[PDB]
C-alpha cells in the first residue's frame, strides 16, 4: 500500500479507492482530488473508513484520526485530528486535469484532448483508465446464441433481451463457447471462425474483455540530441536506391527518438528497411499495432534484407494468417517483426514503430516498457486514420490528440517528411496536398486522366446505423458497363453495409476506408454513401482516394469535398 504520486512523484500510502485504477496520490494531491470530485474513498494500509461498529461513513472529508484509528464526527473521541486539513490528507511521508481524467466516461472528444495535452505520468493514468473503461463496456452488450446453422459461412443468431446488440463488422471479434474467435456480417448473418468448426446450436458468442495491465514507461522516453551518430555504425557503401534517405538516416542516429511523417506512397516502408542497410550491424525491432502493418514491413524486408536474419513473432493465440516466409518466433534474430501486443521483453539498436496514427498512448507506453533501445523511430501520417475510440460518441478527435507522436508531428512538426507521392495520379496528389498536407506533398506521377467525380446524393438507407446508398451503387453499375478497364476496381466506402450491397450487385472486391489503409490498387471506386462526420472526415477522405495507382471514381454526397476533388466531373 506504498507507492509514488502519479501527479508529482512524492512517496505516499494514499491511493484513491474511487478512481477505477486506484492511483497513489501524495497528501497534497489526494486532498485536491477528494475536495474537488465525488471521489471521497481514500485507501492506505487499511481503508480510511469510520472504525466504529456498524458505521458506513467512508467520506475521508467527514473522518478523523483518533489514536491509530479513523472515526466520523458521530464516533470520534475528544482527542482527534481531521484526516483532511491544511490542503492535505493524513498519510505517511507528509490536479484539475487529474480530476477530469479520473471521473470522465470517455464519451467526449475533450476527454481524449486532455489525455494528450496533460503531463506524461497523467497520459499513462488516462491511457490505463480509458482502456479499463473500454473493456468494462464490452460486458454491457448482449450474448449471441446460435439458433440454426444454414451454411459453412452463414447462420441465424438469437440476442439476449434487456442488453444492446454490438455492431456486426470486422472490428467486433467474439469468443465462441473457447471454440475460436468469430466475426459476423449482416435474418441471415455471415460468420467467420478463426479455427474452422462445425458450429454447434446452443453454442454462444461473447466479446472477450482482456484485463488491463498497468503502465510504467512513458509514451515517449525523454528526448536526447547527440553531436555524433550514437551506438550505430553506418555503411560507406549504401545502394543508390536509399541515397535519398541518408541525411534522415544520420538524424535517426543523432537523437534518441525521431518522427517520420510519410503521406501515402512516399516511401515509409522503403525508409524503414533502408535504415537496416544504412546501419547493417544494428539489431532492429519492426513493430505496429496490426498484423497487416507488420506483414507489410516483412514483405519489404524480404526484398532487401537477408531472410536468415529476420523473424516474424506470432503469439500462439493466432487470430489471422501472418507473414510465413520468415523463421517464426526467433526473438534473437537481427530483424524482429512483431505486433505491439506480442512484443517480447528485449533490447535493440533501433525500434521502428510504424502506422503511428493507429497507435494509442497505451501502445506507445507498452513498446517503451518491452523494448530498451538506443533509437526509437516513429513512422506514419497524422493525416491518416486513428484507432477507433469505441466509447467516443461526442466531438471529433483531431490528429494532434491521436497520441503523443501525432501531437508532436502536429505541434513542433515531424523530424522528417517524405514529400513526394510516387503511387497516385497527380489529380489525387494535388487534392490531398491542398486538403491535409499544407501544399507540401508533390506528385511524381503525371495526371492519369482516369480520376472522375460525380455529385450524386442518391438515397440513404440504414442497416441499424450502418449507411447504404443503393442509387450510388446503381450509378457505379452504369459506369462499369462503359468503362470495362474498371472491372478489376476495388469498391471502397465508409460503411460495411454499403460494402455488403456493392459486393452482391457489382461483384467487385470491397474495402472500408479504414480496412483499405496501407494498401494500393490500380482502380478504386469510392461511394461516400452519406453526408456524416464519419463520411466527410478529411483524414478518412485522404486515405480513401490515395489508395489508387491509376484511376479513381468518386460518387460524392458532400459539396465541399466534391468541389475539392481535382477530377474530371462526370454527368448523370
Ligand atoms: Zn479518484
Ligand atoms: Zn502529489
Ligand atoms: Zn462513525
Amino acid at each position: 500500500a506504498v507507492g509514488a504520486c502519479v501527479l508529482c512523484n512524492s512517496q505516499t500510502s494514499l491511493r484513491c479507492g474511487a478512481c477505477i485504477r486506484r492511483p497513489f496520490l501524495c497528501c497534497k494531491c489526494c486532498y485536491d482530488h477528494v475536495i474537488s470530485t465525488s471521489h471521497k474513498l481514500v485507501l492506505s494500509v487499511n481503508p480510511y473508513v469510520c472504525n466504529a461498529p456498524g458505521c458506513d461513513v467512508t467520506d475521508v472529508t467527514q473522518l478523523y484520526l483518533g489514536g491509530m484509528s479513523y472515526y466520523c464526527k458521530s464516533h470520534k473521541p475528544p482527542i482527534s485530528f481531521p484526516l483532511c486539513a491544511n490542503g492535505q490528507v493524513f498519510g505517511l511521508y507528509k490536479v484539475t486535469d487529474f480530476n477530469a481524467i479520473a471521473t470522465c466516461d470517455w464519451t467526449n472528444a475533450g476527454d481524449y484532448i486532455l489525455a494528450n495535452t496533460c503531463t506524461e505520468r497523467l497520459k499513462l493514468f488516462a491511457a490505463e483508465t480509458l482502456k479499463a473503461t473500454e473493456e468494462t463496456f464490452k460486458l454491457s452488450y448482449g450474448i449471441a446464441t446460435v439458433r440454426e446453422v444454414l451454411s459453412d459461412r452463414e447462420l441465424h443468431l438469437s440476442w439476449e433481451v434487456g442488453k444492446p446488440r454490438p455492431p456486426l463488422n470486422r472490428n467486433y471479434v467474439f469468443t465462441g463457447y473457447q471454440i475460436g474467435e468469430y466475426t459476423f456480417e449482416k435474418d441471415a448473418v455471415v460468420y467467420r471462425g478463426t479455427t474452422t468448426y462445425k458450429l454447434n446450436v446452443g453454442d454462444y458468442f461473447v466479446l472477450t474483455s482482456h484485463t488491463v495491465m498497468p503502465l510504467s514507461a512513458p509514451t515517449l522516453v525523454p528526448q536526447e540530441h547527440y553531436v555524433r551518430i550514437t551506438g550505430l555504425y553506418p555503411t560507406l557503401n549504401i545502394s543508390d536506391e536509399f541515397s535519398s534517405n541518408v541525411a534522415n538516416y544520420q538524424k535517426v542516429g543523432m537523437q534518441k527518438y525521431s518522427t517520420l511523417q510519410g503521406p501515402p506512397g512516399t516511401g515509409k516502408s522503403h525508409f524503414a528497411i533502408g535504415l537496416a542497410l544504412y546501419y547493417p550491424s544494428a539489431r532492429i525491432v519492426y513493430t505496429a499495432c496490426s498484423h497487416a502493418a507488420v506483414d507489410a514491413l516483412c514483405e519489404k524486408a524480404l526484398k532487401y534484407l537477408p531472410i536468415d536474419k529476420c523473424s516474424r513473432i506470432i503469439p500462439a493465440r493466432a487470430r489471422v494468417e501472418c507473414f510465413d516466409k520468415f523463421k517464426v518466433n526467433s526473438t534473437l534474430e537481427q530483424y524482429v517483426f512483431c505486433t505491439v501486443n506480442a512484443l517480447p521483453e528485449t533490447t535493440a539498436d533501433i525500434v521502428v514503430f510504424d502506422e503511428i496514427s493507429m497507435a494509442t498512448n497505451y501502445d506507445l507506453s507498452v513498446v517503451n516498457a518491452r523494448l530498451r533501445a538506443k533509437h526509437y523511430v516513429y513512422i506514419g501520417d497524422p493525416a491518416q486514420l486513428p484507432a477507433p475510440r469505441t466509447l467516443l460518441t461526442k466531438g471529433t478527435l483531431e490528429p494532434e490528440y491521436f497520441n503523443s507522436v501525432c501531437r508532436l508531428m502536429k505541434t513542433i512538426g515531424p523530424d522528417m517528411f517524405l514529400g513526394t507521392c510516387r503511387r497516385c495520379p497527380a489529380e489525387i496528389v494535388d487534392t490531398v496536398s491542398a486538403l491535409v498536407y499544407d501544399n507540401k506533398l508533390k506528385a511524381h506521377k503525371d495526371k492519369s486522366a482516369q480520376c472522375f467525380k460525380m455529385f450524386y446524393k442518391g438515397v440513404i438507407t440504414h442497416d441499424v446505423s450502418s449507411a447504404i446508398n443503393r442509387p450510388q451503387i446503381g450509378v457505379v453499375r452504369e459506369f462499369l458497363t462503359r468503362n470495362p478497364a474498371w472491372r478489376k476496381a476495388v469498391f471502397i466506402s465508409p460503411y460495411n453495409s454499403q460494402n455488403a450491397v456493392a459486393s452482391k450487385i457489382l461483384g467487385l472486391p470491397t474495402q472500408t476506408v479504414d480496412s483499405s489503409q496501407g494498401s494500393e490498387y490500380d482502380y478504386v471506386i469510392f461511394t461516400q454513401t452519406t453526408e456524416t462526420a464519419h463520411s466527410c472526415n478529411v483524414n478518412r477522405f485522404n486515405v480513401a482516394i490515395t489508395r489508387a495507382k491509376v484511376g479513381i471514381l468518386c460518387i460524392m454526397s458532400d459539396r465541399d469535398l466534391y468541389d475539392k476533388l481535382q477530377f474530371t466531373s462526370l454527368e448523370i
